[PDB]
């Protein structure tokens, strides 16, 4: 599969979870959204690694993290809102 969003605001929690997110982890938008991301049992170390990418403010690739049975590209990338400039959260994309 390709393009499993979720993406994070700035205090961590999920503000979008893509139907690829559904079917890659089998969890419903409406059962995720508004949650911080770390306190899902099994991506903590993911939404460690978004901490790490929204206070360094720089993107990152990581290849080959294992999740389940295969391996997978994730991006880390932070955004900021345009109106207020203001560093507003994380988006992470995953990628077989």
């Amino acid at each position: 599969m390709e393009t499993a969003i979720i993406t994070l605001s700035k205090d961590g929690r999920i503000t979008e979870w893509n139907k690829k997110a559904e079917q890659l982890f089998g969890l419903k938008k409406e059962n995720v959204l508004g949650r911080r991301l770390k306190d899902l049992p099994d991506f903590e170390e993911i939404g460690s690694v978004a901490e790490s990418v929204f206070e360094n403010k720089e993107p990152v690739f990581l290849n080959f993290y294992k999740f389940g049975e295969r391996y997978f590209n994730i991006r880390f990338s932070p955004f900021r809102n345009a109106k207020t400039q203001l560093l507003e959260g994380v988006i992470i994309t995953i990628d077989d």
